[PDB]
């Protein structure tokens, strides 16, 4: 039924579907829009994950044999013109420069974009730079987006006295006999007060090989991260409603930009995937936190990832996000952030990358490779921060290959670009951040000042 809401589009418009209905609205849409266009006409869909778009390529050439189905999760393939269907990853067409990728682009009827609320950088990327060519493209943006008790199970307060301590959240001791899972943000917390389960006298395991020993006796009472990837007979869930994920501070002073792992709240589908662990058995419960789980996955950080791939081509990848997000609506915005993250993004294109720097964050394994780009128009020589553990200042370092870097000792740095754990050094060292040295840094400087006032 909605192929001929697809087929109606000319080169230059775009339309988001909604629906989401069996298992495959990307492979059952695109199908059908298919057995309508003809077999001699390439369809692109994009997809997250490189084994997603693998899985749903096996069973769609298994399925169907008349229709041609194609797989790019690999190497570019030069002048491709496969006629079937293909499923492609976004990061798969993110190696292509800017000529390649609109080559590439209009070489298609339809390019389906699947699961674009995820918002990996590879993602925001693509969106954003076939939006550049918008033009000369027909985009179609889809998406996803027994009985269960709710209760907001409230926070303990410090030294109080049909309850048990599980990290601030006040559960029933009645409800240790049954079976729950624990879902909290910290890495360190699912061995602490995993740990403590045990300690206290219920039978507990953490996040393989050790979950299929844990799993088979009873009672059992698990906490655990972010990991869908179900469970043997699961009782009831208990939720902090957080998790442990990324964020970046911009400010006017330098460091400009500051990132790191922090605690926040997980989303309404992120949410969903806790709400939905247990239930289909049997009627179950859960427990979430006094916070609200967010309608978006705030995407800032993965942002400013996702700016890395405009370097090569000369692409601001925040103006180009900007602007599809202003025609497609695809996304929810924090106006001011956006703003200051594109003066940054114009700092970090305003001249050509040394070949030296741009050899060094493709054979590095730094998590984020960026802050080398970013860094590299006040600093020459990379700098080795005192890796922070349990909030204080260790004599540990990062051992990055490639980096070729200077050990901090006291010689402070002017960096456009730092961590929570550096920027924290340099508070606990009792040490300061020097003025930026380049007039370029201080452009974005006075540029950020101004656009945080209004």
């Amino acid at each position: 039924e909605m192929v001929k809401k697809i087929t109606s589009m000319n080169r230059g418009d775009f339309k988001q579907i909604t629906l989401a209905t069996g298992a495959g609205k990307t492979t059952e849409l695109p199908k059908a829009v298919i057995e309508e266009i003809g077999r001699h006409k390439r369809v692109l869909v994009l997809i997250p994950l490189r084994a997603a778009a693998e899985s749903v390529y096996q069973y769609m050439r298994l399925k169907h044999p008349s229709i041609s189905f194609n797989l790019r999760i690999g190497d570019m393939k030069e002048g491709d013109m496969a006629t079937g269907i293909t499923y492609a990853s976004y990061g798969y067409f993110c190696q292509m420069p800017q000529p390649k990728l609109r080559a590439a682009m209009v070489e298609y009827s339809y390019i389906f974009l699947d699961e674009y609320h995820c918002a990996t950088p590879e993602q925001l990327a693509i969106i954003g730079k076939i939006h550049r060519f918008s033009e000369s493209i027909r985009v179609v943006a889809m998406t996803a987006t027994h009985p269960i008790e709710e209760f907001i199970a409230p926070e303990v307060m410090k030294g109080e006295d049909q309850f048990l301590d599980i990290a601030g959240l006040k559960i029933p001791v009645d409800e240790m006999k049954g079976n729950m899972l624990v879902f909290v943000p910290t890495r360190n917390m699912a061995v602490e007060v995993a740990k403590k389960l045990k300690a206290k006298g219920y039978n507990s395991g953490y996040y393989p090989a050790n979950l299929r020993v844990v799993t088979s006796q009873s009672p059992y009472v698990i906490v655990a991260t972010n990991a869908i990837e179900t469970l043997p007979d699961l009782d009831t869930v208990i939720d902090t409603g957080l998790k442990c994920e990324k964020r970046v501070r911009v400010s006017s002073k330098i460091p400009f930009i500051v990132t790191g792992l922090k605690r926040m709240a997980v989303t309404v589908g992120e949410q969903a995937q806790r709400r939905g662990r247990v239930g289909r058995v049997k009627p179950g419960r859960y427990y979430r936190s006094q916070e609200t789980a967010t309608g978006s996955k705030d995407y800032h950080y993965d942002l400013l990832q996702a700016q890395r791939y405009g370097i090569e081509d000369g692409i601001n990848v925040t103006k180009s996000f900007r602007e599809m997000n202003y025609d497609w609506s695809l996304y929810e915005e924090d106006s001011l952030l956006i703003t200051q993250l594109e003066i940054l993004n114009n700092l970090l294109i305003s001249e050509d990358l040394p070949a030296a720097v741009k050899n060094i964050m493709a054979r590095t394994d730094h998590p984020e490779p960026i802050q080398l780009a970013y860094n590299s128009y006040e600093v020459q020589v990379p700098v080795l921060f005192p890796k922070i553990r349990n909030g204080e200042v260790t004599d540990t370092y990062e051992n990055y290959s490639f980096l070729n870097a200077r050990k901090l000792g006291e010689d402070v740095p002017v960096y456009i670009y730092a961590t929570e754990d550096e920027d924290l050094a340099v508070d606990l060292l009792g040490l300061d951040w020097p003025d930026p040295g380049n007039q370029q840094v201080v452009e974005t400087g006075k540029a950020l000042k101004q656009v945080t006032g209004l």
